[PDB]
């Protein structure tokens, strides 16, 4: 699984960074059972300003959380996943849950590759 | 929703920008209906020379607007609300069309968290 | 087709950052028929220390190549196109293939915008 997460600058320090990477990655192996190192999570920070909601311009205060997964698993589990990232997430970035936003997207695992690996090949 | 837009840095000044925040926001709303606070839009700024129109480098004079979407819209009201974008960001952004590049990707809702809610719940 | 790219910033020189876009869209216009020029290679740097492999922070040496492309094509396609750009960028990057990752989304090409045109049309 690959997390995009959109941050602000200067908001989240390189520490509480490590936390939320953390708190990602560990509910997900933890309800999912992928292991550890094939759960990455990349930050994507921009100046804050740079979010919009309803059109109207915010500090720096927003966590986004883009998963990009595999297909398979159910909406349950996926809820739990979502539900889990926005609280562990939550602490970690001392940040409260109205500002997280969580989405997943499915993608056949035949078309992701990790570490220069094909998950599912045609084989 | 959330819009991911992808622009180069000095090329939408930090009004023009809330310009087509507005834009986006304003044609999401009022072809879908979504209240207007549901609707984020998250820049994300590179600088000029990162983006490749068939392996030649460009300028900074190009807008991807990458929309993540809930499912059971159709392609009919999809495809107005992907041309309004192209021109209200046109407008907005004071960029012609050709420059505008607009993709719309589609979740299921119960995989949706906006501020720290789910959208549909397994319930 | 869009490729988003997210990579460190001081690492890509802003050379083999061509031919690593040109690598992209030489496969896809080889592997698929696309024109080149429908082919966006698009850069998405971050400062070094903003990937997390398994919680674990890493160096500046990491590539994550996210496609965005309409549907119809096939598994072994997509698999041949996945490869074929782990590989390219291998070189063009001078980079090792354990540290290219590559997800391709899908999406109905009525839904996609390509210099201010559509692909498909509701006509
Ligand atoms: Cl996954
Ligand atoms: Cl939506
Ligand atoms: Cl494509």
């Amino acid at each position: 699984p690959v997390y995009m997460v959109y941050v602000s600058q200067d908001r989240l320090t390189p520490s509480a960074k490590h936390a939320v990477a953390k708190a990602i990655t560990d509910a997900h192996r933890g309800l999912t059972g992928t292991q550890h190192f094939l759960a990455q999570v990349n930050f994507q920070e921009q100046p804050a300003g740079n979010v919009f909601l309803g059109g109207v311009q915010q500090g720096g205060d927003t966590i986004f959380v883009h998963g990009l997964h595999r297909e398979g698993r159910s909406a349950d589990l996926k809820g739990q996943l979502a539900q889990r990232i926005v609280d562990d997430v939550s602490v970690a970035a001392e940040i409260d849950r109205k500002h997280i936003w969580v989405y997943f997207g499915e993608m056949p695992a035949q078309q992701m590759v990790e570490y220069g690996r094909f998950l599912m090949e045609p084989g």
